[PDB]
DNA sequence: TTGACTCTCTTAAGAGAGTCA
DNA sequence: TTGACTCTCTTAAGAGAGTCA
């Protein structure tokens, strides 16, 4: 809600019910042909959820609170960073998840960022395989990787050059 | 159905129309520090675009041919892979800008993979930066970098570990 | 047969809001 | 007030198909 002191109380219940959820060890990629270990926060399932959170899609969540009367609803992620600015260079600031894993609500595991910036990580070789995120990635992304082309540039004729 | 003759007049006929394309001269960066240059084959901004091209959108284009009385229609950039499988690992082949430039209809700038390895090129550090693409990037891609990340990851009180 | 328009859809990273009990 | 559902939208890399003359 509109006071700072109403937006701490938000993101203090917030940490608070999260940390309840299952502490689920993920060991990950981090690039080098190194391996390290996450703990991820995972919210549950099927409902109940916990206090304040709801399911609005398959991997969507939501965070409610009711003040001064009125409901302020938020999406399930962004929580943590209600009080920074929610632009960057004119675009839409979203929570980005380092730990590529969409149930996850450890607020550890996530940056406020361009959906640009956001995507990109899917595809960074990671902390010890090149990373340059100013905000470092936590692993090399799950897209890291050759990729599976099928065709490369071709031409049949003359026309063209590089 | 067409037949492999009749895919590869289609073939021709494209590359004849595209090569007539103004050819616009690009210096961009290949990682490490180092510039190149491309050429781009750009469809122009406005009708006409050239025989048998039409707009379907913003940055969309088809191309179309009517053979034996049946017209064929197919995405402008598609046309280089008439002859080549449409999927791989179950996912649907895309064309891939490898110079990062839309309006491009060049060939030898195309390649033909998973919508998720055409993303992914946006953040590749390039040919002389670090590339791992087994089809070689052209470029670096345009969203290499340190990224704009806004706030990192953060608690207010002591209920999480990373 | 062709040109120049029109419309909606896919994907996977993300969102907002309404209906009931 | 809180919970458990429902719906559609955004972005930027990509698509298929209809209408008219
Ligand atoms: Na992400
Ligand atoms: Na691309
Ligand atoms: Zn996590
Ligand atoms: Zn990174
Ligand atoms: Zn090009
Ligand atoms: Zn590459």
């Amino acid at each position: 809600a509109l006071t700072n002191a109403q937006i701490l109380a938000v993101i203090d219940s917030w940490e608070e019910t999260v940390g309840q959820f299952p502490v689920i060890t993920h060991h990950v990629p981090l690039g080098g042909g190194l391996q390290g270990t996450l703990h991820c926060y995972e919210i549950p399932l099927a409902a109940p959820y916990g206090v304040g959170f709801a399911k609005n899609g398959p991997t969507r969540w939501q965070y409610k609170r009711t003040i001064n009367q009125v409901v302020h609803r938020w999406g399930s992620h962004t929580v943590p960073f209600l009080l920074e600015p929610d632009n960057i260079n004119g675009k839409t600031c979203t929570a980005s998840h380092l730990c590529h894993n969409t149930r996850c609500h450890n607020p550890l595991h996530l940056c406020w960022e361009s959906l640009d910036d956001n995507k990109g990580r899917n595809w960074c070789p990671g902390p010890n395989g090149g990373c340059v995120h100013a905000v470092v990635c936590l692993r090399q992304g799950p897209l890291y990787g050759p990729g599976a082309t099928v065709a490369g540039p071709q031409q049949r004729g003359s026309h063209f050059v590089v």
